[PDB]
């Protein structure tokens, strides 16, 4: 079989704020000259936040889709496809966030009087960037639950954008499930003083999560068990805590129990909302996708602290990503792994960082459960080094000259299209990165040629019970990676 079968598409995130808080598409002319450069480079499509807080600003079910319609139209004129994020989170407190976009005021307003709608840490600090899982099903938002708000929103988006959908502009709907749109707890909030190699904190202290946890321990036989109180603070290192030190609480019956409870809330949160998404886009030619954060720090210690606090119950003897993938399988969704570029040696030694190993684990787990895997770079990079790492992850075993590769990612969405990227030398490198993703082929407008035809979304398969999800915690050996890509940019 031909070469084109090796092709891996490349998408480019649009600038934050392209449609501003006031629901105004700010500078079409400018964007337009940018997009035209991307089309010339061979870029397949672009990715954009569809901010909940801009759209449903005025009041419940007061959507204004107008400015996004304009943007989508301009994208379509430029010959590019589009990845749309249902961004139900706030823009501002995370790395790179240059614009502030909060969640809806009417929701914020409720929170002034029910503070427990937000994620809360042990100290009682409310993080307003995303509604707590604790309220997925509480009918406190003027009669709706949070999951109903998201579901209504996606329905609305589907009806109002049906022409773009039916025209094949939109290729994938990325469903936002937490801060930065990722399925995770906001355990490393810059806005609270968290700093890089920092362990982060559990975020289950809001009233609803807490009561749920209390009732669950009581049913387990230990009504007396309580939420972790020996985990430390944002910037600790694990050895310095009772929870994460060796032989600490995390390996006790109660730590295990808490941990399982805490990581299960996410799996469940993701599964219920994807259920709604599936129903909203049923029949549309689009794939659904979720975003999983790459938390590589502490990966190389037995306690995987940062992962744990973010809600990924991953250890050396318990695969805590594979279960997410198996959950995605019923929805036929793509796991978008948000960190792909980093090399272990680029990390401060004191972080016990295992970015490359984390990647192999996560993509292997995906491929093993037979779902599609995509990903992004976590930080801005312009060098061949970044690029050649993303290319290797894309096709871990190199190109197949006589057939499709045995392993390949479904797509990669590069981190942001800025002036910097478009500067002459930077851009020249980019163009090569694009070319090698495409396996040296020219940009290929019909994805069916490279075995990416899109079909109408089917209904999810049936609910997989938690037990079964949790079987996927059995560790497996990763697939073998080459050491260097066979398609270097350099
Ligand atoms: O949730 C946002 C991102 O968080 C992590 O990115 C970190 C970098 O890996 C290292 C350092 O600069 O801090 C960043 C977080 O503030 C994660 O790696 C990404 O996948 C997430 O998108
Ligand atoms: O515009 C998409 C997403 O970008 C930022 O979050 C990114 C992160 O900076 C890079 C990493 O590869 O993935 C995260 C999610 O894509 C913004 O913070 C986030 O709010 C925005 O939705």
């Amino acid at each position: 079989s031909n070469m084109l079968l090796n092709y891996v598409p490349v998408y480019v995130m649009l600038p934050l704020g392209v449609v501003n808080v006031d629901n105004v598409f700010e500078d079409p002319d400018g964007l337009k000259e940018q997009l035209l450069q991307l089309r010339a480079a061979g870029v397949d499509g672009v990715m954009v936040d569809v901010w909940w807080g801009i759209i449903e600003l005025k009041g419940p079910k007061q959507y204004d889709w107008r400015a996004y319609r304009s943007l989508f139209q301009l994208v379509q004129e430029c010959g590019l496809t589009l990845q749309a994020i249902m961004s139900f989170h706030q823009c501002g407190g995370n790395v790179g966030d240059i614009v502030n976009i909060p969640i809806p005021q009417w929701v914020l307003d409720i929170g002034e009087s029910n503070h427990d709608i937000f994620y809360t840490n042990r100290s009682g600090t409310r993080n307003k960037e995303y509604l707590t899982v604790g309220v997925d099903n509480e009918p406190i938002f003027h009669g709706r639950t949070a999951i109903e708000i998201y579901s209504d929103y996606m329905k609305s988006f589907r009806e109002n954008m049906s022409d773009f959908l039916e025209s094949g502009l939109i290729i994938d709907i990325e469903v936002g499930l937490g801060p930065a749109g990722e399925l995770r707890y906001p355990s490393y909030p810059q806005s609270q003083g968290w700093e890089f190699p920092r362990i982060g904190e559990f975020q289950c202290y809001d009233k609803y999560l807490k009561a749920d946890f209390k009732a669950a321990v009581a049913r387990a036989g230990h009504p007396e068990w309580e939420l972790p109180d020996d985990a430390g603070k944002y910037n600790d290192v694990p050895e310095s805590t009772g929870f994460f030190k060796s032989n600490g609480t995390y390996v006790t019956e109660k730590g295990k129990f808490f941990l399982t409870w805490y990581s299960n809330k996410l799996l469940n949160h993701g599964d219920q909302i994807l259920d709604e998404a599936n129903k909203a886009f049923l029949g549309c030619k689009v794939k659904l996708a979720i975003k999983v954060s790459g938390i590589h720090w502490w990966y190389k210690v037995e306690n995987h602290a940062a992962e744990l606090t973010a809600g990924y119950y991953n250890l050396n003897d318990r695969d805590g990503y594979r279960p997410i993938a198996r959950m995605l399988s019923r929805h036929h969704a793509i796991l978008n792994f948000t960190c792909l570029e980093m090399r272990d040696s680029e990390q401060p030694s004191d972080a016990k960082s295992g970015p490359q190993e984390l990647v192999q684990q996560v993509l292997s787990g995906g491929w093993r459960e037979d779902i599609r895997v995509a990903g992004e770079n976590a930080l801005p990079r312009y060098d061949a080094t970044a690029y050649n790492q993303i290319i290797l992850n894309a096709k871990p075993q190199g190109v197949n000259n006589n057939g499709p590769p045995k392993l390949s990612m479904f797509g990669v969405t590069y981190l942001r299209l800025s002036d910097d990227l478009l500067q002459k030398s930077n851009f020249n490198i980019f163009k090569k990165f694009v070319l090698k993703m495409h396996a040296d082929q020219d940009y290929c407008a019909n994805p069916q040629k490279y075995n990416h035809a899109i079909t109408p979304l089917k209904p999810s398969a049936p609910k997989i019970p938690i037990e079964v999800l949790l079987e996927a915690t059995k560790p497996t050996l990763p697939f073998p990676w080459l050491p260097e890509t066979d398609m270097k940019v350099d």
